[PDB]
């Protein structure tokens, strides 16, 4: 009938009617959460006719991977998996296949720029987990390992796969560590304005609002389909970096800081027909994420206004290019602060150059590399980065990390 | 069989084989010149069965435009056009329809950010033109009018429409004014490295290589299918802006300048089935085009290296964010230089804010707005601009300005 378009800045929604008047051969590339990048809920297990081909294809991919194929084992695995499928409905991946799966799903993540690190990933097997308290412990082990007191390590914690569709393990958080956002009495908003609706959710589940700008949100976990249990993350585990500019000593007076761990929590890993709706992963930060996005977005911390004021820029004249001046410094603050406090971080320039190297390796190796230009090009210095001048193809392969419908929208409350 | 991908920086070409292994519902949005945005050559006129519906649809669009429809004239025009079509094959647009066409084709240009100015466009009717010398004169009138000694004016010069497909009026230039590029003896390259192949083309047609960094290229015009005649543009017409930073007085020592007129020359206007393969248009510049793209692209002037050196930045350490510092200043140089020499220019921030206003007007007015995010988002300060957080739909409507196959690749030489 029509297409819904949203402006993530003002949150304003629009309805596109015009596209109907279009010619022959509409691209939706600009859309944030398209259904094509989302893998939703279920009620019944994966139909056998669908699971089997996917499984067989995955197993052929895995065995067709190493240097000198173990054909007998390949044939044996195919056979054992087929049997296991017709015997239980679903099947279990060996640890080595899961390891391969996670790396490949990352390797196939069109929106990730750090993919040159794809072969360096720690896999935490939490497939035997069965309770919320148990998830929480697995998560803590993850946060601890990943953090490594600054020298961040890429890692992923794979929880139990989806069975019938009503026994899903899900983390209700955007990411492991994430500040809270509250709409204060005086009309304002303190903290991360992006976690507003979620923060309220934690409040309704009995969370203690510490009303601040950097209040690490609680872990909201759901095990085997039972309602979510609220667990607070042990502060000793949550490593942070206090922002401070190497020149403007008044920068630390802003009282800015940010967590060192970028651990996406709400994504689903699909592989060989199977699907893990809970499998938080992490790599390390890239400056612009915090410096530009987190700190400067209108819908986020929105620090630009005063960072410019304190630099003495013509804040009421757009053409003065003050925003470009401010942000650049905020970015250096971040890179410096992290680099100083010995926390692994990467600037967008070096990141872009390493990705270009990755694309080359990828095309020569498997003849391609799924890439989402819109996401790969840094939020600043677009054409200054090599990836801006690189034409790219965006496609979904398998394994793959899909998005999923926010759990609170689709959940039964016992 | 496979998809060709090019890196416009290194000019390197790659072949994507992987996309075949993709799932259900591949976006090519990242591609520069897709066939979907190109309208090629022909040998025979537009088949009547195709022309008539398009014509009728266009005429219904035009008459359905004004406030209180002139139904009788609407019906009369439909009738007269139909008759004229079955009588001559093709048909002629009234001046008022052409005016409407050009504005609408601009209005439907998914890659243009200045579209809020769509209703302010001067239309030059050169449809009666028949010789190269005549084109040249029409072009000069355009350049003169558009320039207006700094106070730039949006304008378009429409030349004779395509008839049989072998009597095309074409400008072989990328744009009206455009510097030359030569590959000097010492391995280097002087001027605009983007116009290399074209500059050589002018040289072969007897052009006098003035071997410099800012040598305005000749107008290569082809009338009614006769080979291209080379005409040099009168220097009095070519207005330029010498670059100079408001603080770094050593900036003017770079000897930088750029033309004030952004007049795209090689595009085709399609409307009501008809198509004008020659219809150069112009609006005014937006800083980042010159400051970031023209001056800093690796494939262009590539000034970044020394602009950074002269600012005393750590040119051998990427993470120092020197490139972000340099470019910002180059951008202010441009904005200042233009603003100082009273030449109309627009910074990307104000441009982005006016476009957002445009989108709103557009959606409320016709229920949509074809937008290409990849092109609309400035080459710098991505997320700092409102358009970065705006989800958008990219589609081709009619009328429309299509790209066309480079004329030298498809031309008969008598
Ligand atoms: C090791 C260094 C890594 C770097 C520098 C890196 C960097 C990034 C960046 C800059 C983004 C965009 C984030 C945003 O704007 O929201 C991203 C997205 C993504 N990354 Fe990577 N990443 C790394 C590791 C990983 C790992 C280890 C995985 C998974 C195993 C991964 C999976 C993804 C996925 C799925 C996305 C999409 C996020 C979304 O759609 O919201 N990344 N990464
Ligand atoms: C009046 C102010 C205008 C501004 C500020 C403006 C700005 C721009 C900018 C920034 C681009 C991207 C250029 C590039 O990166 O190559 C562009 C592209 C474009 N503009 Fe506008 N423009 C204006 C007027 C016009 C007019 C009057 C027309 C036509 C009647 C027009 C037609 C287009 C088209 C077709 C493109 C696509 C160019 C391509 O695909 O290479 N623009 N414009
Ligand atoms: C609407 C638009 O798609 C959206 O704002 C985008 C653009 N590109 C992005 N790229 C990255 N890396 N991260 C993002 O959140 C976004 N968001
Ligand atoms: C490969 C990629 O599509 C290309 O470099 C783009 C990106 N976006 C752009 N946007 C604008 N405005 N102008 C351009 O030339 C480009 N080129
Ligand atoms: N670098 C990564 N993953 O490895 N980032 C994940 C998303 C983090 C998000 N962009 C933030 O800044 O909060
Ligand atoms: N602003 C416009 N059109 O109005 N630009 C047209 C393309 C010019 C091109 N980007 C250049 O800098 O040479």
């Amino acid at each position: 009938q029509y297409v819904r378009i949203k402006n993530w800045g003002s949150g304003e929604i629009l309805h596109d009617t015009l596209h109907h008047k279009a010619t022959s051969d509409s691209c939706l590339g600009s859309i944030m959460n398209p259904k094509s990048l989302t893998r939703g809920p279920r009620d019944k297990p994966t139909p056998l006719e669908e699971l089997l081909p996917h499984a067989i294809e995955f197993i052929n991919q895995y065995y067709g991977s190493f240097k000198e194929a173990k054909i007998e084992e390949h044939l044996a695995r195919l056979e054992a998996v087929t049997k296991e499928i017709e015997t239980t409905g679903t099947y279990q991946l060996t640890l080595d296949e899961l390891i391969f799966a996670t790396k490949m799903a990352w390797r196939n993540a069109p929106r990730c720029i750090g993919r040159i690190q794809w072969s360096n990933l720690q896999v935490f097997d939490a497939r035997n987990c069965s309770t919320a308290q148990e998830m929480f412990q697995h998560i803590c082990r993850h946060i601890l390992y990943a953090t490594n007191n600054g020298n961040i390590r890429s890692a992923i914690t794979v929880f139990p796969q989806r069975s019938d569709g009503k026994h899903d393990f899900r983390l209700w958080n955007s990411q492991l560590i994430r500040y809270a956002g509250y709409q204060m009495p005086d009309g304002t908003i303190r903290g991360d304005a992006a976690t507003l609706e979620f923060t309220q959710l934690c409040i309704d589940l009995g969370w203690k609002p510490r009303y601040g700008r950097f209040d690490v949100l609680p872990l909201v976990l759901q095990a085997d389909g039972q309602d979510p249990e609220v667990f607070e993350i042990p502060p000793d585990l949550v490593l942070e970096v206090t922002m401070e500019h190497p020149k403007y000593e008044w920068f630390q007076e802003l009282g800015l800081k940010w967590y060192a761990l970028p651990a996406v929590a709400n994504m689903l890993l699909e592989v060989g027909g199977l699907e893990f709706p809970a499998c938080p992963f992490n790599g390390w930060y890239m400056g612009t994420e915090i410096g530009v996005r987190d700190f400067c977005d209108t819908q986020r911390y929105n620090i630009l206004e005063e960072v410019g004021r304190r630099m003495g820029l013509e804040t009421h004249t757009l053409a003065s290019l003050w925003k470009d001046r401010a942000v650049t410094e905020i970015n250096v603050a971040v890179l410096h602060s992290f680099q100083k406090q010995n926390v692994t971080i990467m600037d967008h320039h070096t990141a872009s150059e390493s990705f270009m190297k990755h694309m080359q390796n990828e095309y020569r190796a498997r003849g391609g590399c799924p890439a989402d230009w819109i996401w790969l090009v840094p939020p600043v210095s677009g054409s200054i980065t090599p990836v801006f001048h690189q034409e790219m193809l965006n496609y979904v392969l398998s394994p793959f990390y899909y998005y999923q419908i926010e759990p609170w929208k689709t959940h039964i409350w016992q």
